[PDB]
This record gives structure tokens, C-alpha cells and sequence, in this order.
């Protein structure tokens, strides 16, 4: 007998995702929030705010209320979370509700405990946090509970997160803050330097969507960008190809690749054994750059399987580990 | 339920439009008024003013009320806005009136203010400016609303506008007093220096519509004009052909063009990309000169579109824009 | 309802004309009038007086009421006006009448004052001054409401008149005293030193009608002129060519094509314009010289008409002007 309202969230430095428990996953848009610097009123948020990434008025401000899980604007974190269910038909699901958030292993006690805070004061009762590696491998469709060990590699848009899970424990954990968004920025150092282009951020992060990858995949195509030309200073576009791109990104996954080394020399020799049979996961935005799970094996000679619906993996473990919450809950914990 | 009436104005420096939600556009005339200086009465205004140019005894005073948005004429911005609806049969429609004025980007607040303060004490009661970019690019048939970037060039008769827009917003505006009348000026000093002959400014906007052009056309064609020999003082003819007008709007058009090429130097660049696609939109008077896009393409090689009835953008705006200004009524802005 | 009777004049230097409302022309004669020197008495005036110029008792005074719009003779003037409805059989139609007078640009307000003063002494109580220019404009059939520039050259016995029309407004004017009396003592002067005749001033007028003309003309002949020869004292007559006569015109228009020419010097550039397409009407009695019209575009190059029935021009125009004068009046001008 629970009467009161489940709620899980994914709160990515990219993408936000929240979950009713009853109506399913109720909201999944980009993080990006706008507001006026004159007035301080909030503009848009989400998808019609990531449209705007780059276009803005200079009286506009570009917030991101969560950045690798840490609060990084507290009014704009509140005002999100006054948002996300305003779309549901139906009175505050906040109130006495229960809350479970993921948090990166990054996150310190007193950034937890600053979530939790701004849970409650929407009117949420219980508010468990849960480390986000072993939702994302829940969601990836591993039997955590197993006493088998897993490499998850979880690629988002502020951090890259690697774990060694088993038992549903996390027994080693690096996390390093090389991601989409460094992507993106390499993206567009790379066109400055090559072509004396700037692109904006937009652009970069479709490039990467458009071409990007790790190994020579089965449609290699080509992809027109538009910029300013670095001295005239007026439009301009410029060609870029497969090659080139692929490049970029494996120069950026040279220290992804240093912090999965660093990550097994502190594995136990026993959960060693574990990895080289079992493989890495690769789940989050980025475990959709083509191929990089061939990139994987080829320098690490490791089973590599990217997880199907990989943006989803965390959200998706929530759901899973509704059933747990509640288990628990019934035993006053 | 909207009981007063709404009105909206171009006021432009040669062209004044007036518009009445029910009745349409009800007034369109050159703004030229002519007042008698030795007794101060209104002699005469639009058409019949505009006829006169230049052939007015010497106590005529030919006045323009508004020059690039700002009220030069006080009594004559007063005396034109007791006309423009006086055929009209019905009592006072500024009355307790809705009135929604469009400005050039360069107009002052206290300029913005003291237009305002005109309309207020015709008896409006709520008196609403906006940006003539914005309603220009409306009156062009642009959602503005959307998250694309557009190149909007406005060519009046006192200044080009030239605005880029996105979400709605001017994200970045440059005017210059570089427009129909500098062009008149300048065909006049030509055929003074060329032929020695003075011509009145009415017979130099007279060839700038008929034969005038940026780039040669399907009927090049000559014209007769008719001015005072420097020389001998006396009436001379000459036959201007359709090169020589060429050259000199291609003269004019230098400054134009360095003010894009300025704009775009101050132009996001992500902003700049949708520039490359959406190309510019030529709107107001000189939208008419012949090949004034083929111009802009040869030059910038961006794509360039004429507006339809490019000198009705603006007021054409302004009728779009009255179902915002009521949403806007009916939630207490 | 206007019962006031309606009275316009044409008072001429030579010709005095007049208009009644309802009557038509009233009369219309030569303006000499003769009066006896012994006893002040009005001897005749009109044809009476005109028929006996240069053939009077030394006791008979010739007098001129206008000369060039000016009142040259107060009481000579106040007896004209006594005169000119004598032969209508009705009552005083001056009690309580609206005049309207015309003056040549040269007269002053003093001068115009004056006038306006013998015209209410009759009885009138409204009194009007327009100018001579614009009457005969009209006369000629000129819409001169129109916003076209028109030159018009009215040559009548005392005056030659230059004024630029416009819009119902003489922007530019000129007058110059070589007219019809000026051509007669030039006449004179040359058949003195040519043939040691002196002819009298009728004689004079009379080959100046008779053969006179500016360019050679289709019925080229003479005329036999009778005169006193300077040394014999005694009667001699002499035959008189077309030739000489138009060399003689030729000399004395040489000073009206100059102020033509002054004229047009200070004509604002846009009405020149006009002038090139309008060309130059010519009224009043020089008008009716031969070929003055081939000779205005032979020097000038510029479309000349005669305006016809060139001598009724002026008090044709006051008949045309009737109704815009009951209108003002309707309207408490
Ligand atoms: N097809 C794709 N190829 C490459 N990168 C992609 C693709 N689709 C999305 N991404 C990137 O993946 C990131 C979004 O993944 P996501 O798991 O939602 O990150 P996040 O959880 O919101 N941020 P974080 O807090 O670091 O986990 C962005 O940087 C995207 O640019
Ligand atoms: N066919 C044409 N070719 C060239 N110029 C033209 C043509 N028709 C009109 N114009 C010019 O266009 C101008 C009028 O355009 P308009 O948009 O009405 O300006 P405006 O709004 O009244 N003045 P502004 O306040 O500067 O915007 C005048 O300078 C005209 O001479
Ligand atoms: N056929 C003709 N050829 C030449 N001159 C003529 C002819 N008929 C009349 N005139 C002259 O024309 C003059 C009369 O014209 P008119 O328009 O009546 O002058 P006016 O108005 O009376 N004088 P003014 O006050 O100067 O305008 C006289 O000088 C006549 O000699
Ligand atoms: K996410
Ligand atoms: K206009
Ligand atoms: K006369
Ligand atoms: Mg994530
Ligand atoms: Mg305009
Ligand atoms: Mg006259």
C-alpha cells in the first residue's frame, strides 16, 4: 500500500530525463535553459532553448543548471524542476513524494546533500540517491546483483565515467571531464586551425553526430559546414570529411583511453579475470560515435558491447530499481 | 472583448502609411508637407505637396514631419496625424485607441518617448513601438518566431536598416543615411558635373524609378530630362542613358555594401551559417531598383530575395503583428 | 444667395474693359479720355477720344486714367468709372458690389490701396485685387491649379509682363514698360530718321496693325503713311515695307527676349522643366503681332502659343474667377 508518487531523474549536464512512475518517462529535452539578463525572467528552456544555442540576443543568458551533477545555478535547478511535470495534467506529483536521483561518482556529500534540498523543498518526503554507473548498467541490461564484474564506460556530455561493478557494487570508479562537449570544442579548434573558420558550438556537436567515429564505418560521407572566416570576418562554409573528423576524435579519446588504463591498474587481479571475459559497456550520448566499440577492442583487446538506447540507460536503470526502492521502503530503511 | 480601435503607422521619411483594424490600410501618400511662411497655414500635404517639389513660390516652406523615425516638425507631426484619417467617416478613431508604431533601430528612447507622447495626446491610450526591422521582415512573409537566422536590408528614403533576426529578435542591427534621397542627390550631382546642367530633386527621383539599376536589365532604356543650364541659366534638355545611372547607384551602394560587410563582422557565427542559406531579404523603396539582387549576390554571393510589394512590408507587418499585440492586451502587458 | 452684383475690370493702359454678372462684357474701349484745359469739362473718352488724337484744338487735354495699373489721374479715373454703366439702364449696379480688379505685378500696395479706395467711393463693398498673370492664364485657358509651370508673356500698351505659374502662384515675375506704345514711338523715331517725316502717334499704331510683324508672314505688303516733312513743314506721305517695319520690332523686342532671358535665369530648375514641355503663352495686344509666336521659338526654342482672342484675355480670366470668388466669400474670406 504506497500512496505516495515515484519519481526517478536523469539529471544529465546534456540532457534531462524524469520518470512517473505510472505514466512512463515524462520528459526528455536538453538541459540548456534561457533567461533575460535585464529582467531575469526565464525565456525557454529545453529543446526550444538548445534551438537558440548560438542565434541569442546579447541580453540572453545560456544556463546549465547541472554540470557533471553539481547544482551550478540554484534558481535555474528550481525553476527546471517547476517545469519538467507542468505538462502533466494533474496536481504537484511532488508532494510527498518519492524522489530517486543518480549522481555521478564525482559528486561530493555536500553537493548530494544540496540535491536532495532542493527535492524536498519542491515537497518530495523521501529522496534517495543512487550512484549513476550502476543505473546505467541496470539500464544496459546487466544483472548487477551477480557476483560478476562489469566495465561500464559512460560517456555524457560534461564527464566520462568508468566503473567496475559487481555484487551491485562499484569496487573502482575513475571519472574524467572529456565528453561531448570536449568533442564539440575540439571540433571547432580543429576547423579553426585547419580552415580559419569558427563555428559555433551547434555546429561542431551536429558534425560529430553527422560523420563522427572511431574506425572507418560502412556510409563515410562528407558533411558541409558554415562559419565566419577567422579574417574576413564574413560567411563561410567549408567541406569536411570522414577522415578528418575521425582524427579529432581520436585524439580526444587518447586521455578516455589513459583513464581506462589508470581504472584496471587498480582493479583486483580477480575482477581482471571478469573484464576480459565479460568486456567493457559502453552506454550515454557518446556510445553512439560509430564504431567506437570496434575502437575499444582494437587497442584494448577487450569484448566491447555498446548499450541499445544508450541516452537511456540511466533513466531506464531508475525504472528497474523502482521495485528495490520500494522493497526497501517496506523495511525502514 | 476589444472595444477601441487599433491603429498602426509607418511613418517613414517618404512614404507615411496608416492602417485601421476593420477598414485597412486607409492612408498612403508621401509624407511632404507645405505650409505658407508668412501666415503659417497648411497649404497642403502628400500627393498634392509632392507635386509641387521644387515649383513653389518662395513663401511655400515644404516641411518633413518625421526624418529616420524621429519628429523634426513638431506643429507638422501634429497637423499630419489630425489628417491621415479626416476621410474617414466616423468620429475621432484615436480615441481611447490602440496604436502600435514602428522605429528604426537608430531612434532614441527620449525620440521613442516624445513619438509616444504625439499619439497620446491625439487621444490614444496605450501606444505600443516597435522594431521596423521586425515588422519589415513580417511584412516579408518570415516566421520570425523561428530559430533561423535572417539578413533583413530596409532602404527607405533617409536611411538603410539593415537588422539580422532570429527567435524573433534582432540580434544585430546597423543603419546608415545612405537611402533613396542620398541617391537622388547623387544622380543630381552627376548630371551637374556631367552635363552642366541643374536638375530638381523630382526629376532625379524621376530617373532613379525609370531607368535606374544595379546591374544591366531587359529593357535598358534612356531618358529625357529637362534642368537649368549652369551656364547660360537657361532651360536645357539631355538624354541620360541607363549606364551612366547605373554607375552612379553602383557609387552609392559602396557605403551600403561596407555597412553589410560591418554587420556581418558582428554577426554570431552560428548566425552566419544560416546567413549562407536564408540569404537576405531587400525590402522598402529601394528594393525596387532593377537587379538590386543580383547585385547583392555578385557581390556577396548569398542568396537575395526581393519582397513582394517591398514598400508595404512595414505596415503589412504591423497587421500581422496585431493578433500578438492583443494576446498581449489580454495578459496585462 | 448672393444679391450683391458682380463687377470685374480690366483697366488697361490702353483698353478699359468690363464685366457685369449676368450682363457679360460691358464695355470695352480705348482708355484715353479728353477734357478741355479752359473749363476741366469731359469733352469724350473711349473711341470719341481715341478717334481724335493728334487731331485736337491746343485747348484739349489728352489723359490716360491708368497708367501701368497706377492711378495716373484721380479724377479722370473717379469719371471713368462714373461712365462705364451709363449706357446700362439700371440703377447704380455699384452699391454694395463685388469688384474684382487686376493688377500688373509692378504695382505697389499704395498704388493698389488706392484703387481698392475708388472702387468702394462708387459704392462697392467688396473690392478684390488679383494679379494681371494669373487672370490671364486663365483667360487663355490654362488650368493653373495644376501643379505645371506655364510662361506667360502678356505685352499690352504700356507694360510687357513675364510670370512663371504654378499651382495657381506666380513663382517668378518680370515686367519691363516696352510694349505697344514704346513699339509706336519706335515706329516713329525710325520713319523720322528714314524719311524726315514726323507722323503722329495714330499713324504710328495704325502700320504697326497694318503690316506689322516679327518674321516674314504670308501676305507680305506695304502702306502708304502720311506725315509733316522736318524741313518743308508741309504734308508728304511715304510707302512704308513690311521689311523695315519688322526691323524696327526687331530692335524693341530685343529688350523683351532679354528680360525673357532674366526671367528665366532666376526660374527654380524643376520649373524650367515645365517650360521646355509647356512652352510660352503670349497675350495681350503684342500678341497679336505677326509671327511673334515663330519668333519667340526661333530665338528660344521653346513651344510658343498665342492665346486666342489675346486681347480679352485678363478680363476673360475675372469671368472664370466669379465662381472662386463666391466661394471664398461663402467661406468668410
Ligand atoms: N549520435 C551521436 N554521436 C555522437 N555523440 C552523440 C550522439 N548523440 C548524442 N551525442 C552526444 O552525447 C551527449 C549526450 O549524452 P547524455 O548521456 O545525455 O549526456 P548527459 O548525461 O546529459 N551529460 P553527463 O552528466 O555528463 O552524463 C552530448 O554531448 C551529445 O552531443
Ligand atoms: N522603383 C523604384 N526604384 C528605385 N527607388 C524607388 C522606387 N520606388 C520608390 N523608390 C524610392 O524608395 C523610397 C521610398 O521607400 P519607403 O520604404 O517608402 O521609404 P520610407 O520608409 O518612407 N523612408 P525611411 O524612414 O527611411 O524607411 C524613396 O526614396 C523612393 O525614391
Ligand atoms: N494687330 C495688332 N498688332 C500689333 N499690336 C496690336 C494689335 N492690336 C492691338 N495692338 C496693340 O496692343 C495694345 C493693346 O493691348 P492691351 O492688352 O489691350 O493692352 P492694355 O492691357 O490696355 N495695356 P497694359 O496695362 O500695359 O496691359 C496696344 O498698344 C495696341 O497698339
Ligand atoms: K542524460
Ligand atoms: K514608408
Ligand atoms: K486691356
Ligand atoms: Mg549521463
Ligand atoms: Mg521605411
Ligand atoms: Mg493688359
Amino acid at each position: 500500500p504506497e500512496t505516495r508518487p515515484f519519481i526517478s531523474l536523469d539529471l544529465g549536464t546534456a540532457n534531462v530525463l524524469a520518470y512517473v512512475s505510472g505514466q512512463g518517462v515524462v520528459y526528455n529535452e536538453p538541459s540548456l535553459m534561457a533567461y533575460n539578463n535585464k529582467t531575469n525572467s526565464l525565456i525557454a528552456l529545453g529543446k526550444a532553448a538548445y534551438d537558440m544555442v548560438g542565434k541569442t540576443h546579447g541580453d540572453i543568458r545560456m544556463v546549465t543548471p547541472l554540470v557533471d551533477g553539481v547544482i551550478a545555478d540554484m534558481e535555474a535547478a528550481q525553476d527546471l524542476l517547476k517545469h519538467i511535470f507542468s505538462r502533466m495534467k494533474m496536481m504537484n506529483i511532488w508532494k510527498n513524494a518519492i524522489v530517486l536521483l543518480a549522481c555521478p561518482s564525482g559528486v561530493t556529500e555536500l553537493e548530494r546533500e544540496a540535491l536532495k534540498n532542493v527535492a524536498k523543498e519542491m515537497g518530495a518526503e523521501l529522496v534517495i540517491i543512487e550512484e549513476e554507473a550502476k543505473m546505467a548498467a541496470l539500464g544496459a541490461g546487466i544483472n548487477i546483483e551477480l557476483p560478476q564484474g562489469h566495465l561500464i564506460i559512460d560517456i555524457g556530455g560534461g564527464t566520462t565515467d568508468l566503473a567496475i561493478i559487481s555484487s551491485g557494487d562499484i569496487v573502482v570508479s575513475r571519472s574524467i571531464k572529456v565528453a561531448g562537449n570536449h568533442f564539440d570544442d575540439d571540433i571547432r579548434k580543429y576547423i579553426r586551425s585547419e580552415y580559419n573558420i569558427a563555428i559555433g558550438q551547434k555546429t561542431a556537436e551536429d558534425v560529430k553526430k553527422f560523420i563522427g567515429s572511431l574506425v572507418k564505418y560502412h556510409n563515410e560521407r562528407s558533411m558541409q559546414i558554415y562559419g565566419r572566416d577567422i579574417v574576413s570576418g564574413l560567411p563561410k562554409e567549408a567541406k569536411i570529411s570522414s577522415e578528418e573528423i575521425r582524427n579529432v576524435l581520436l585524439n580526444a579519446f587518447s586521455k578516455i583511453t589513459d583513464l581506462v588504463i589508470e581504472l584496471l591498474e587498480n582493479t583486483p587481479p580477480e575482477l581482471a579475470g571478469d573484464i576480459m571475459r565479460n568486456g567493457i559497456t559502453v552506454c550515454g550520448g557518446g556510445a553512439l560515435i560509430r564504431n567506437i566499440d570496434k575502437y575499444f577492442f582494437d587497442i584494448f583487446q577487450l569484448p566491447t558491447k555498446i548499450a541499445s538506447d544508450s541516452l537511456n540507460c540511466v533513466i531506464e536503470g531508475t525504472k528497474i530499481f523502482e521495485k528495490t526502492i520500494k522493497k526497501n521502503i517496506e523495511n525502514g530503511l
